[PDB]
DNA sequence: TCAGCCTC
DNA sequence: TCAGCCTC
């Protein structure tokens, strides 16, 4: 219902496995479930990489697994 | 029983396919069989590409299935 | 995931 | 097969 936020923390040599081919991976998961997700770049000295999930409950909810599913 | 020859031929753009990254998947159907398996260049106008199995009655024929399951 | 794997 | 996919 109401409209919110989430940040996850992925290992930043996870990043490739899951953004895809031109990026079309992630393009994927966004439009399936409708949240905005976005992949950040490492810090100096950061071994982890933030994805800022972007939607209402239900949006958020599904995107929380499809990206630990491109790490199969 | 007796050392013999034979010869396929599968077009030049599944030579990839079957080949494998720096030509690893080849060797595992060579050393599994014990078939000695060869691929070919394409001639001046070619959309075929020769394999060149040689080994024994039995060596041969399982390489002539396998060598149609990297094509997956 | 799903593309491209070119070797003795 | 089985590696590497870097995008709104
Ligand atoms: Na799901
Ligand atoms: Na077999």
């Amino acid at each position: 219902g109401p409209i919110i936020t989430t940040q996850v923390t992925i290992p930043k040599d996870l990043a490739g496995s899951i953004i895809g081919k031109g990026g079309q991976r992630i393009k994927q998961i966004r439009h399936e479930s409708g949240a905005s997700i976005k992949i950040d770049e490492p810090l100096e000295g950061s071994e982890d990489r933030i994805i800022t999930i972007t939607g209402t409950q239900d949006q958020i909810q599904n995107a929380q697994y499809l990206l630990q599913n491109s790490v199969k």
